């Protein structure tokens, strides 16, 4: 009774369930996942879609020739299935040139070649049909600071992004472009480290009207930052483009954990901020099972995901539904309408008028809010001893 | 031999050295001190200027005859000694007032209040010579998400900000207004967290070119997020309008620990970035003594802060001079023409020259940047082993 | 329906319902609550007994005469209501004399002034009819390493902590003593950190028997530590004699939430590792209102704690009686009798066997252990969906 | 002027500066360096000796022919270079086999693998003269605790640790067993999390006195607790046999930086712990070349680790001698005889005569403790600014 609709627009990338669960410390506990084998799958368990980087599909060095029977291959199984391929990326992390980043290496050959592999990887998008474009600046950051590079790493993003808009408009491709940061991880530190920094730089690209935010709740989570927050300001700003959702515990390696698995209360009032926002884009499950698990474990990872969001959902419109969360709500975000023409836009004689303005101030002194009242309501909502 | 002159621009806030002492455990352990005694001890000491809240010249509930006087006796303190005062700031934290918000707070008669305080300062500071105005959101954030009030705190903040830079233009005041993130503390999470987030926000406001950034070095290192990253940000969008110096163990409690006291390397290549980039701000020590310290201790971290800023710029300006450095930073900063023409600004020609570029991958594969060596070098400076 | 008893051993500290408000940045929000008003409050909300600290009672420099008429006045109201004080605690923290430490302090006159402070505070638990006797060391810590005194605060403390438990056993008390770790706050590290740090220190005094560990969830979760895991030790260690229930969000300032509003997952499973483990004693909640909440908030705090525990409570019984749960943690439990042989206690036999052993490895690559299921079914009961 | 000796002890484990590279997000930048090249290598920069993991030298499914072929020609360049293998360590945490345990696995088959390949270990370790085990239980965590796991792992590692000390007795090896916390990574939160933990386990085991701690710089750091503090107590516990030295940023994956390059101050302390305590063990440097390098850059790496060690000892020296460093640790580590016999063991006259004691209070409310000038002082001593 909580099941998978494409309405609900859930997405898997080809490397979440095709995680062969090797770390840092540890070797592969399982095989590699035939990427039209794992359509088949996504599509018995509900998904809108797939996603993936470059070399997802085609590994590094697969001759032109080859690299066509795999794309012809793969297209079919999306034709067969209805999937479809939402959102691709430039894998700009892996291949050993990128070392000391991808746009912001410092030698030229290297930015060229970050730029090169971001192009060829929009083609193949838009021969799939993909919409967004997440760059997720991964190898974009530093732990010896004594370069000074941190200077000049705004200006060779900057060019990149605008060359591949340009490319993007050019060729006539639909691309919204979608930002990802992160604090850290797989560099000591990243330079796009959070939502805010993405956001401030959009409105310095030369056309940021093509451009937004691709949060992933692991990312800020990994810092202790409040993710509901970050979002809203992305929401506020008209740039959620897609989000990537998933669990984690604060302050350590990214883990990547079942969505709600973990943090039950900030996932619940994502779901809320995501659905009463009227939010379209896709919910992306950027998540991998437990290094525990076998390929059976795998899909109950996919389904579990997925299930726990629609649970979610439905308990958060219940509780906005509750009387007396109503009566709450009310209540708190009283407004005395003497106090609102002090306020909103400028003007000399609202200015005079404020500062003339007798306040009531012993009466909001002592003031209680009841958020107390109202943090236990949605608590036993949560543990369902109300919904 | 490392003496502070004007032209460095150290400034104190007027509860950097008035802290008390008093902790969430602990009673104060210091006597208050009158604001003309500190002005006349930092004067001595070489600061260029003392920064305050309204509150911390006059108190809450103080009769405007006695308003005055107060500000008299002041005035003549600083005429006397030649102190400025660059930056006020409006305290909208202490007030139970504000115990649910300043400009966020859900009524309007306390968004009000924050309101007319902002501005009370505002002809304050004017009425001293002030420039700067300081905005720190520090009551700005939530616990309970339940409210939904995430969704509402940007239009209330845009509201007030462009409210208070319009009376500032109506009235003929010069300031620049300086908006301070912190991630945390008092709040739970508070809701302007980042230097990106206050970053972002500036381009939605009316007049943005009133508008920057007083990062704090705290604030970023309690969320172990790297500050130097987030300086340099804010100086390539022209948004550094005043930096609060001090230190920090990361993730936990605010400690504002004496400058340079714990994270040396950092403090190190932040005076760096400062002062190679031409940043002509205010310094300021928003730090106080620690709770061990008599007053003697609390003008040895006054002397002890300025001081070690000397320091680390001899010293940074020493290492960007050695031989080797320079030698090694030539290497890796090496572009070949070659890759700079597949580079900068688009045109359909570049984009296909790009796709037949037979790149040197190889060879970038293989390349060492040498950052070890760059590094321990660095340290070796800092250690004055080289200096 | 979930209605606390006196079977469930709630306990309330004076200080935790009876806090003001104040933090670093704000005033009281609240008035101070009169002692024998909030033994009658807890009474009527069903707490089992109230804690107390010696200056939660009697504030310092209160004449002896004057002492005894407080008392005198607190006993009969425990009479009347029936509540019991099964702990206390000296206050080290609050006197400007701990500005350095307690036990310890450099200053031999401060540590025999800590001294003195706890034995005429077990002598007022006596007779109040306490049992238990706390020891949280939160000034003992440094942010100055430069003196050296990590290397003898070890033998400072057993001193002291030896010389409390001959006392005790002297006049004939019946004290346990519970040691509480905090790895922060007020100091910018404590020395006595983790609940490992003070089990081991236990080991080296001369009675430890009668000293064992009171674990607090928020001080553990300040440094993103596993409060389950450090729990499940202090149990097989036979050392949990109290435990400090509340919310707390990882990194930042010692929060305090009311107990389950922020990590329900790790309530539950320490709900569950508490009940299963047979655990007898107080359940005390170390936790205050949101500084947003009048008194009538406080009291909705103080019901919410309880009745959130008693709902987890609850909850675990029955995902632990789960048909599905119980057959999956009984093939992960799986035992082979052929592997337990080469297990347990050594002999020369059974180490040649264990090397001469045939083990199936490629069988135990491939397993999967099937807790991803078992985690989203855990999940789902938490959100009462299966309940 | 700052040469390694062997009186120095510096060691580095084969994984160390054979590091290639790679990382969850990357390939291997370098390549795989051959056992015998690195003992020559090593010996060249002035390394007292190598560690390794079994599958360091020998990788898993080697036939016993090639076995004794590795390790007769490793052998002989030890007796060719004179470097010593004073650690080893079973490799228990690559194989998929731990891939929810070694010792920790819930299936009894794994436990026992994990210890046969614990006993093999110990015989190679002999063969070649190692005197110190190792056990890091990197494996030994857990993610989903609806096991109940948490539970019974005490037990389970108790069992193994105890056989694995009598087989050393048995075989008249004469191995100090040296056990590693860390408190996550590879696993979300690893059980024996902290030194504290470890120094409680040992206490349980059969044979304690054989038993003690490999504290790790960067594992403590990982969760930002004071890694000087926890070696004060290993050493006052007696229980240092071996350390683990290198840097990390708090809060985030483990960097294994190399020593000295991040927390300078941290650094210098601990170098001053370990100096002046007479510690007599390895300095092992766990730690790896940034991936930006070639193999130049390892054994820059290399150079710098040992290099910052011995910087950091000769400035710890002269810091302790200058006169005014010395005043300030005399004033303030100041005892008064007549507080002293207050003090001490107990007696029943002893408590008397403190509860009538007239203790110096408001002289000790007064007191600063001059730790702002101590720790300005250090600073500039570490600055080499007064060294």
């Amino acid at each position: 009774m909580y099941e998978p609709k494409p309405e609900h627009r859930f997405t898997f990338g080809l490397w979440t369930v095709g995680n062969v669960g090797r770390d840092p410390f540890g070797d592969a506990v399982r095989e590699r996942l035939d990427p039209v084998y794992v359509g088949h799958k996504l599509a018995e368990l509900g998904v809108h879609g797939v996603n993936l980087h470059d070399e997802d599909l085609i590994p590094r060095g697969t001759p032109p020739q080859e690299r066509d029977q795999i794309v012809r291959r793969f297209k079919r199984a999306l034709d067969e299935t209805g999937l479809k391929v939402p959102m691709v990326t430039g894998n700009l992390f892996s291949d050993p040139g990128f070392k000391d980043g991808g746009f912001t290496s410092r030698d030229p050959w290297v930015r060229a070649y970050a730029f090169r592999k971001s192009l060829e990887t929009m083609d193949l998008g838009a021969e799939l049909g993909a919409e967004i474009y997440v760059v997720w600046p991964g190898r974009e950051g530093a732990e010896v600071e004594a370069t000074g590079k941190a200077r000049k790493v705004w200006d060779w993003v900057r060019e990149p992004l605008n060359f591949m808009a340009a490319y993007a408009e050019d060729q006539g491709y639909g691309y919204r472009f979608a930002l990802e940061p992160k604090p850290n991880e797989p560099r000591g530190d990243i330079y796009f480290a959070t939502v805010g920094s993405m956001l401030a730089l959009i409105h310095t690209l030369e056309r940021p009207e093509r451009f937004g935010l691709n949060p992933e709740f692991a990312h800020e989570t990994m810092a202790g930052l409040n993710f509901v927050h970050a979002v809203a300001q992305a929401l506020d700003a008209g740039k959620l483009l897609h989000i990537d959702l998933n669990g984690q515990r604060m302050n350590r390696f990214d883990q990547d954990l079942r969505f709600g698995s973990e943090n039950l209360k900030a996932a619940f009032l994502l779901v809320d901020l995501l659905e009463s926002s009227g939010y379209q884009g896709p919910r992306h499950f950027d998540a991998h099972a437990l290094r525990t698990e076998d390929e059976e474990g795998v899909w109950a990872f996919a389904r579990g995901c997925m299930r726990t969001y629609l649970i979610l959902k439905e308990r958060a419109e219940a509780f906005r539904e509750d009387p007396e969360v109503k009566e709450l709500l009310a209540a708190y975000y009283q407004e005395d309408p003497a106090a609102l023409p002090l306020m909103d836009p400028y003007s000399h004689e609202k200015a005079e008028a404020l500062k003339r303005a007798e306040l009531p101030l012993e009466a909001k002194r002592h003031r209680g809010y009841a958020l107390e009242r109202l943090d236990q309501l949605a608590v036993e909502y949560l543990l369902g001893v109300r919904g």
